[PDB]
């Protein structure tokens, strides 16, 4: 559960660095900094921030890339009937977030793009509340956390990268294109040296540095097409997924949240709160979650579609769903591609009903 | 084990049909001479794109140098204890020989002196790589202190152009490499041994003097001396990373700095041209200063009871090895684009000349006479 506390000191700073008089704003005005990259016509203008998350997501998106092709192939999602619980909940886990959310947000045409906030969970933070009680919690659970987490959030990448993601230059999707078919036939002809497919992938990965979102999804399409064949007793995927795993709970997520999570509290109140953006997600986040878990999940075991994980109960189903209410690092990025380019304070408010709502979640779901 | 040798000789001849072909010379130019201009904040940096390749390239090369150095310096031939102190003398004429004969030509021109250390740059791969194509049973201490004496001129080269003939840093710059080395220092100490987390702040060593070749170059070598050489439970994280870094190296590193540095158009090159002080200083510089130093060094060193000799000698194999020590090739290129930079830009592109027609001579009289003996 270690990767859970250093995360939350992180967080604990970087609140720190921007509510104490001395620290914010050299805290404000360094992530707020001006990045113009000039590569003869070419010009690339991104703030740091924008910088930053769209290389730490990038790794981080590469290691979940890791592990959903080994539990695509090996562990729960593998096949189509141990899949059917993790998929049910995660469709219950986002349309009734969403919902929710969109509630309190539809008559705002402005806030109503950032629906898919309150869809998502924190994997890191969750399985942190998880093992931090974890002497003999059932091993299902941690496997049905993980892999329910992901879908939503990989699902919520990709719907953000279909259709809200604004189009990408001619000439990048060319290259990005050729990229992951040079990262097709390297793995038609069986190369196994990570190295390789991790130049690939940073061809790919900068021909579309300039969607944070697209940038992002590049490490999912990386972690895919790692070989993850045994040969010789020796795996690429499981070798880099076991490298990269204590690279992104201690630095990666910490520097996320360090760089994320500060909002300034001043003028803060509770009429403030319940405006219908930060409750909005608070809603979604303390509520949609354990109601659209449970509700699909008893609507699953009812009628027949179903399954269920060893030692279940099916109280401690509703329980994790609570746990899923921790969006965190997940919704505040989320909340970075809905509102950027947007008004400031959409996306300070934003946070605000994160921080609230995964807070909340953490607190009731540790009860249980 | 050749195969490093001769991948870096095709990627050469890909660049020089590139920067003659007219279907492809404009592409190839433009693209080198590309500006590529990063703004952070009120910070700036402008560097063409060769520019920005060679300082990513140079410091993964140098990189892998630092750690053999380590090793061959620590528990390896060159070695500390001031034992084989053989290569350390013949380095001393490996580089004073050639800067002599070069400056021989260049004296009368002030602009053309600055590029004295151009012949004194060894390029190791390749001419281990012309080794190897020989080394069925060429003595093992043979090509390590071929190996060992290549780095000793090209460290001091780097080292000599950091230390006086490059540009200034801001204290900024100096302030947070001089911190970038105080961590590394408690790293070393506190025995931690994750290569990541050296490579981690090696980057900002790196980052921290991006305005300077010569310090990022010198950024590679110290986060090769910083990691741990120790061999807790049989495996130590400077072999290991070596091991890696190795084959990465002769095939993709090499290859490629080749392919960006040594283009150079031959329309218009005459034989009046290759005759002037500069290109002929090189070639003179290499192809004779190299055998007449390393040579007339190892025999004052010998008859005079300083020295040492390795196993399985013959003193004329070592000839053999000076010859083939005027391959000056990348190493000389890099040299050549540091001592060339601000100033006329046909400089480089002459002294380049210089370089592969100075090793070319070297790389057949080495391979032609050594295959006698
Ligand atoms: C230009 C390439 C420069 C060479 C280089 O950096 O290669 C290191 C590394 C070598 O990987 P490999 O030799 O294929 O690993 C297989 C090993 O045999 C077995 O791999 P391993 O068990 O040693 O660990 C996996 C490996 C590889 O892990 C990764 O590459 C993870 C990188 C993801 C984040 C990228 C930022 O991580 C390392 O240990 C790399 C060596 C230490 C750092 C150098 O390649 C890279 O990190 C990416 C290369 C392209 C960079 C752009
Ligand atoms: C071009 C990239 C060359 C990278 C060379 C890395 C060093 C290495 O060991 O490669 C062996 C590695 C093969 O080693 P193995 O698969 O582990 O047997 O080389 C490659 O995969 C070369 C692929 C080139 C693809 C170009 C498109
Ligand atoms: C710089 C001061 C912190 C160094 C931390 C460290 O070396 O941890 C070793 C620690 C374990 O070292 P080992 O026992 O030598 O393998 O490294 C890890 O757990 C993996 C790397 C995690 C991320 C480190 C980020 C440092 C900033």
């Amino acid at each position: 559960a270690s990767g859970g506390i250093i995360l939350i000191i992180a967080a604990a700073l970087a609140m720190l660095m921007a509510n104490m008089g001395a620290t914010s704003g050299w805290y404000h005005d360094f992530l707020e900094t001006p990045v113009q990259l000039r590569v003869g016509a070419l010009e690339i203008n991104k703030n740091m921030l924008l910088w930053i998350n769209d290389a730490l997501m990038a790794v981080f998106f590469l290691l979940i890339g890791l592990e959903v092709k080994r539990e695509l192939m090996q562990g729960s999602l593998a096949s189509l009937r141990q899949a059917a619980f993790p998929v049910i909940a995660a469709i219950g886990g986002m349309i009734v977030p969403a919902l929710l959310y969109l509630a309190f947000n539809y008559s705002d045409p402005v806030t109503r793009e950032g629906w898919a906030i309150p869809a998502a969970t924190d994997i890191a933070f969750a399985l942190g509340v998880l093992a931090l009680l974890g002497s003999r919690v059932p091993l299902a659970l941690k496997i049905f956390l993980m892999a329910l987490a992901i879908i939503d959030d990989l699902g919520a990448i990709v719907i953000i990268a279909l259709f809200y993601t604004s189009d990408l230059s001619i000439v990048s999707l060319g290259v990005a294109a050729f990229a992951i078919a040079v990262l097709a036939l390297l793995n038609l002809c069986g190369v196994r040296r990570t190295g390789v497919y991790i130049l690939v992938g940073a061809v790919l990965w900068t021909a579309v540095l300039k969607s944070g979102v697209h940038a992002t999804l590049a490490g999912v399409i990386v972690g895919f097409f790692i070989p993850l064949k045994e040969k010789h007793g020796r795996s690429p995927a499981k070798r880099l997924e076991h490298v990269l795993h204590p690279w992104v709970a201690y630095l990666i997520l910490p520097l996320f949240a360090f760089a994320n999570a500060g909002v300034s509290l001043q003028g803060v109140t509770i009429d403030g709160l319940t405006s219908m953006l930060p409750l909005g997600i608070i809603a979604g986040l303390l509520i949609g979650k354990p109601l659209g878990i449970s509700l699909f999940c008893w609507l699953a075991l009812r009628f027949k579609l179903a399954h269920l994980p060893q030692g279940t109960t099916y109280q401690q189903i509703m329980a994790v769903g609570i746990l899923c209410g921790i969006g965190f690092t997940m919704s505040i990025f989320i909340a970075s591609l809905a509102f950027g380019n947007v008004d400031p304070e959409l996306i300070n408010w934003a946070k605000l009903g994160i921080l609230i709502g995964s807070l909340l979640s953490a607190v009731v779901g540790y009860s249980w």
